[PDB]
């Protein structure tokens, strides 16, 4: 009755294994993790305290390809098979998705102790933005940064921003090669070229000021492009490796944060600190509640982060607005009439207050954000085991949770005929968003306590957007002027492009071209240009 002799053959087997020919060793080096992965998934499927796990063939990679390319189609199939809670493996991480309004509640209103945004995102954002801000700091520091930034985003600030943003749009119609309205009465444009440029010109001028805007007229502009390239999903898996892409990013962050710091120390030197812009505002208001001041480097870093985030969501969105309106001359006509009524045939100057009396214009923004949530997925890293209410499911620490309000935006259940563009579904409901009941303050002002609205373009809970009113102001001024100045349509045979879901925001697949025409071919934009 000896089993020790089997224990010998274990040792013998280990030794024969290590002496296999290389062609068999390498072969096993592949085949063993493969086989184990399959065996492990099958075993996992037995657990009742775990949501269903999407099956996958390639270890570590998981469902990355189909999630990367077609995430809403991936979610819809998964939802059909498993219901609203399911997991899937993604480049080494386990993502637990919770679709629908209950998922919105589960993730956006999760306790600070249970989940972490910075543990999910910092490896992406910190190299691009800089140290000490956003996700390179505790949540309570982020809470207060948002509060500081929000202090320059007031009604009175928006009133002074509107004419600056308008000036920038008109200058862009005047000077950009894409328009030249004093020289051309019609032309073709790629909206993925024009919208990122108009967005940076308008956001710089208003949030950063004239100096920083003037800088965009120089080679300095290319640093933003460089810094921009580092803001990609590839940094999500390979945040640092010695390629040139990574060094131009690092250099740009230094050069740009350097430029903001120079301005700041200049203003403080001359005591030229007023109430013009976000820089003025963070110079007067950036001391945390424990007495610690933000450094000039941290202020600069925060400016980069805020502008870059606001850059991509807004540029994506105005691109989509243009793209949906290009096959909807009926809606352009309707918007044009509202412009004529609110601005007295154009004899009134556009102001912030008049912007608020343009419901059809804001409804168009609202509907575009419904069909095109620029962030298709939001993540948190799970920090403690989470029990899913009314289920037997437990999400263990180390998993990630993924929420996707953009997906629910496209469901017929919540939005009848959700794939049709219809600004009138928001009739009598043109607010950018609104809390349906009770409110709470996490540090940056009172916001909706419930996050169960099927429409959640700005998220909710402690990580909620603070730029929505600035985005509406910017998009509003911009579209008010496009509409009053131009008509536009598609080249023959072209229609609304499909989304490119592989980028950081879900911009349209380019080239996305429209043909524009002056409503008033003889109208001229004044001012000087070289
Ligand atoms: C159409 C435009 C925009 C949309 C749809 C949008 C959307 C969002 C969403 C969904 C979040 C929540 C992120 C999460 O829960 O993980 C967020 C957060 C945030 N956004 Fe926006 N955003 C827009 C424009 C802007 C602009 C223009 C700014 C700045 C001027 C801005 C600044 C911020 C900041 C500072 C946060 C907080 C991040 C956090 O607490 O984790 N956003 N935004
Ligand atoms: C972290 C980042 C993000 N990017 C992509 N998928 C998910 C994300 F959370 C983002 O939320 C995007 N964003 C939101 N509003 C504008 N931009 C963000 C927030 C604050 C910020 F200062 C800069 C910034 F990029």
């Amino acid at each position: 009755s000896i089993v020790g002799e089997a224990l010998e053959y274990v040792n013998i087997g280990l030794s024969h294994f290590l002496a296999l020919p290389l062609a068999q060793r390498i072969s096993l080096i592949i085949i063993i993790p493969f086989i184990y992965n399959i065996v492990w998934q099958l075993l996992y499927s037995l657990r009742k305290d775990r949501p269903p796990l999407v099956f996958y063939w390639i270890p570590w990679v998981g469902s990355a390809v189909v999630y990367g390319m077609k995430p809403y189609e991936f979610f819809e199939e998964c939802q059909k098979k498993y219901g609203d809670i399911f997991s899937f493996v993604l480049l080494g991480r386990v993502m637990t998705v919770y679709l629908g309004p209950k998922g919105h509640e589960f993730v956006f209103n999760a306790k600070l102790a249970d989940v972490s945004a910075e543990a999910a995102y910092a490896h992406l954002t910190t190299p691009v933005f800089g140290k000490g801000v956003i996700f390179d700091c505790p949540n309570s520091r982020l809470m207060e940064q948002k509060k500081f930034v929000k202090g320059a985003l007031t009604k009175e600030a928006f009133k002074s921003y509107v004419p600056l943003i308008a000036e920038e749009v008109y200058k862009y119609f005047r000077d950009s090669k894409n328009f030249r309205l004093n020289e051309r009465t019609t032309g073709t444009i790629d909206v993925m070229v024009t919208q990122p440029e108009m967005t940076i010109f308008t956001a710089s001028r208003s949030l950063l000021g004239k100096e920083m805007r003037a800088k965009l007229d120089t080679d300095f502009a290319y640093l933003y492009s460089d810094l921009d390239k580092g803001f990609t999903p590839i940094n999500f898996v390979f945040p640092n490796l010695p390629l040139e892409h990574y060094r131009k990013r690092d250099h740009a962050q230094k050069a740009i944060s350097g430029t903001y710091m120079s301005l700041i120390k200049e203003r403080r030197k001359n005591n030229d600190i007023q109430d013009r812009d976000l820089i003025d505002s963070l110079m007067k208001n950036s001391t945390y509640k424990d007495g610690v001041k933000m450094t000039d480097q941290e202020i600069a870093n925060l400016l980069i982060g805020v502008l870059m985030g606001g850059q991509h969501t807004s540029a994506a969105t105005s691109a989509w607005i243009l793209l949906h309106l290009a096959e909807r001359p009926d809606v352009q006509q309707e918007l044009y009439e509202e412009q004529m009524r609110v601005l007295d045939g154009g004899k009134k100057e556009l102001t912030y207050d008049l912007l608020q009396e343009m419901p059809l214009l804001n409804q168009t923004i609202k509907e575009t954000l419904r069909m095109h949530h620029p962030l298709h997925s939001l993540f948190r890293k799970v920090m403690k085991d989470m029990h899913v209410p009314n289920t037997s499911y437990v999400i263990p620490a180390g998993y990630h949770v993924l929420v996707s309000p953009g997906y629910t935006h496209l469901r017929d259940e919540y939005f009848p005929n959700a794939h049709q563009f219809n600004i009138h579904r928001w009739n009598n409901d043109s607010a950018s968003s609104y809390s349906v009941g009770e409110e709470v303050d996490y540090g940056f002002g009172a916001i909706s306590k419930g996050v169960s609205s099927p429409y959640l373009p700005f998220g909710g809970g402690r990580h909620r957007c603070i730029g929505e009113h600035f985005a509406y102001c910017q998009l509003g001024v911009l579209m008010s002027i496009f509409i009053r100045t131009l008509k536009w349509h598609y080249p023959e045979g072209k229609t609304v492009p499909p989304p490119d879901f592989t980028s950081m925001v879900t911009l349209p697949t380019g080239p996305a071209k429209i043909i524009w025409e002056k409503r008033n071919p003889e109208q001229k934009i004044g001012g000087r240009h070289h």
